[PDB]
């Protein structure tokens, strides 16, 4: 049993790659990590044209909860946690795909979206999340 979701995949990795493109130049996130949250978007965009709305806000969840762990982890607070989300709603709006496109405006995404913002907002600013070592491998 499988599909071909390869090519909503590889439209979304874009939309990561475009929407982060600041937080990747400031060594905030990695090209690894901005696939692996659009990875999640290819489910919810191929949800869209299926008309599965329960995907949509599993996918959209699951997405938000680790994309708050990739920007915690460079020490972001509520107040870059809350412009990073906005720019994926901006790159999916833009995308070159129209299931994207239909995603950026799903209710069912945008309202597990909230859940990763207000769950920002809740813990304000981090912990420390400096680092001490290279890490070369």
């Amino acid at each position: 049993g499988d599909e071909d979701k390869e090519k909503l995949k590889r439209e979304a990795e874009r939309a990561l790659s475009e929407a982060l493109s600041e937080f990747e130049k400031q060594g905030k996130i990695t090209p690894e990590t901005l696939k692996r949250l659009a990875e999640e978007i290819a489910e919810a965009a191929l949800a869209q044209q299926q008309g599965d709305s329960e995907r949509l806000e599993k996918a959209a969840r699951r997405f938000a909860e680790t994309l708050l762990r990739a920007l915690k982890e460079s020490g972001a607070s509520a107040e870059e946690i809350e412009e990073a989300i906005e720019r994926i709603r901006k790159a999916l709006s833009k995308a070159p795909s129209p299931q994207l496109q239909k995603l950026a405006n799903s209710p069912q995404w945008q309202t597990a979206l909230q859940e990763a913002i207000k769950k920002a907002r809740q813990e304000k600013k981090e912990k420390g999340s400096l680092e001490h070592h290279h890490h070369h491998h």
